């Protein structure tokens, strides 16, 4: 049968505080972040702790052939396919006490919740920690999702080595933590909870972030040469001065990107003189540029729009200028039917909310491009408040309880 | 009455001094006070005895060779450059002046001259301030601007002092640095673009610039560059592309003769995805005039807190050099350009863009400067190095006086 949004079945915000509070001693730092670097030691006792709070919850546990973690609760209907709700255990070197976790907590705490309320839904729910999500001992960030996805061979996966030569199945084996099955299998939607890592909600007073997706993104090189004469004997007509073209493009990039607004981004992050000396004149200037839109037509046309304005700069200040895109990356909708759940709930609780996008990577990102998926963020400030980590997981609840469906109460 | 220098004797000189040291690219390398400075040094010191003079080493290395004048008692007049190089130097950088000086005496003992003042050759130790600090530090020493002892102390980037380089170099002369001179010229290749460009072959140098190096830093927040909207932004890195365009249009403000380069940059702690928190720069600032060098520092000032103010970040002004202008002596730059008239020469007057030991000189000393054009900045042609010498010869012989020929 079909949930009421309008009945607002909570959480126990306390609860998950708690084991949010727990979660986050297994591998606290000194400047009191996480470390739990996928398939060290630390990350076996975060999911070894998550594990055991699952079983207890009545869940049962299991590993697939890359380490993915997931808990089981089944529903009324023994031939469904779940619905997910994940997100990671494992953590940057100086890792925060939210990212990640919060989501996969959350999904206990959904549990714990549907337990006390004596809920049994119709469609089966799972939580799940995928594997290596940072990509920081190993390559490429959400490595167990791209698994479960197709996006990337099991076997590339396990031969990942990370900086000391170890190979990640060698690292599963270290952990226990390879199981023999498959990755993979029907999903019927997938759901994840998430710090905002942005300043949108937080500056908003918004609770609660629709996400819609996550955004095109370009990264390109950009190199301006000019000519390396000396910044005392040459007067400033015989200059071609390949720092002042760079600044006057950076200024270009700017407007260009304004007159793209409010989707459009850029940022030079990487960016400097070469074979530089304070009395010479910049020959060789390179900097990065990351580029940023809802739409890959539109970040492409961003691109097409750089390249012209920076070859007019080049034109008039006598440098040449080269831009290489080294990395592309498409726009990531999600499913507008597990979206507009999130908001039904949202609303339903009278939460502050409104549709945002999702500015960096995420295990939905790959989910999404196989199975109906949404997310939910809650504002960060790294830190998030107690009754934000509530409010969020009662909206992932609510979304997750209309979409299992509610066999019996 | 003009007296030519024989050209193709100094060019030959020249080739036969860039072979000390030559490096795989053709250039040159003779760091001072290593074995190939050594080999250079005494390749000069020959040449400058079998031309009749005598040749002595100060108590830091600077390199003298003597020819009397009819006058006893007179101070010299010193014609200068430097026989020392940069790791990776040029076959005409420092070398010209030295050898500009021997050809100069080479011509007047061909003609049968004898001047009244007496003439000196120097080749002053450590120009380029590459192997030691600071550059200029024979000159330095020479004037009084650099103590002897502190000199002497000065450890390269393997700890060996100076003063244990010049025993390894067996010249440590015993003779104070310093004594009387009546004028110090100097002959140098432009090291930049003007003179060849205009069809001028003489440089009448005024003197050096008044100079002033900075240290610019711009702190904003290293935000997401894909989870952070642009209103919320504080990026230091679009921040310091304005400032860098304020600074074109302050300098624009200030031509011909202000000058300005940002020739270090960067963002700091830097990722691709990550906006940049912590930019810094270099400014290196010019002008003929410390007020107006100055003016335009206060300028910069102004406009980068207005531009900070505007997008929300701070900026961070701190000066790390300021070296003073230094105008060459009247008289001692108006032979130079009565040379140039006389032998018929297009010549301009023009800044000294770059250090040289004239600019030491030049604060104790009546100092002027031959520049010769450089081609398309380190070669020179084989008739701007004869004319630039001729000019030299006239200027100093006008100088010294002539006693009998
Ligand atoms: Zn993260
Ligand atoms: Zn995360
Ligand atoms: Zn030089
Ligand atoms: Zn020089």
């Amino acid at each position: 049968h079909h949930h009421h949004m309008k009945d607002l079945l909570e959480i126990d915000g306390a609860r998950l505080w708690r084991s949010l509070a727990d979660m986050a001693r297994i591998g606290a730092t000194p400047r009191g972040g996480v470390r739990r670097l996928a398939l060290t030691d630390d990350d076996r006792r975060g999911r070894d702790l998550f594990a055991q709070w699952c079983r207890d919850a009545g869940m049962t546990v299991s590993v697939d052939a890359v380490g993915n973690l997931f808990a089981r609760r089944d529903g009324a209907d023994a031939q469904a396919a779940p619905v997910l709700i994940g997100s990671h255990l494992d953590t940057q070197p100086e890792g925060g006490r939210f990212d990640g976790v919060y989501g996969v907590l959350a999904g206990l705490e959904v549990v714990r919740t549907l337990n006390d309320a004596g809920i049994v839904t119709d469609k089966p729910l799972e939580i799940v920690s995928w594997t290596n999500e940072e990509g920081a001992r190993f390559a490429p960030a959400m490595l167990g999702s791209a698994v479960f996805t197709g996006a990337l061979p099991l076997d590339d996966a396990l031969a990942r080595q990370d900086a000391e030569g170890i190979t990640l199945g060698a690292a599963l084996d270290a952990c226990g933590c390879r199981g023999t099955r498959a990755p993979g299998g029907a999903v019927d939607a997938y759901f994840e909870a998430h710090i905002e890592q942005g300043p949108v909600l937080e500056a908003n007073g918004t609770t609660i972030g629709i996400v819609t997706g996550g955004q095109a993104i370009r990264w390109l090189d950009v190199r301006v040469t000019g000519v390396a004469a000396h910044a005392g004997t040459t007067p400033m007509p015989y200059r071609k001065d390949a720092y002042f073209a760079s600044a006057q493009m950076a200024l270009e990039l700017e407007r260009i990107v304004a007159g793209h607004a409010p989707r459009g981004l850029a940022t030079i992050g990487q960016a400097g003189i070469r074979n530089a000396s304070r009395n010479t004149i910049a020959g060789d200037v390179t900097f990065t540029v990351d580029l940023r839109h809802h739409d890959d037509a539109q970040v492409d046309a961003m691109e097409r729009a750089l390249r012209d304005a920076c070859a007019r700069v080049a034109a008039a200040r006598g440098v040449q200028v080269a831009i290489d895109t080294c990395w592309r990356s498409p726009a990531t909708p999600f499913d507008r039917g597990c979206v507009e759940l999130v908001a039904r709930a949202a609303e339903a609780f009278g939460y502050t909310n409104e549709r945002i996008v999702s500015g960096a990577g995420h295990d939905a990102i790959l989910l999404a491009r196989r199975v109906p998926t949404a997310m939910v963020f809650i504002p960060c400030v790294e830190d998030a408040l107690p009754d934000d980590v509530t409010r969020g997981t009662n909206v992932l609840l609510n979304a997750v309880l209309a979409r299992a469906g509610v066999a019996t109460r």
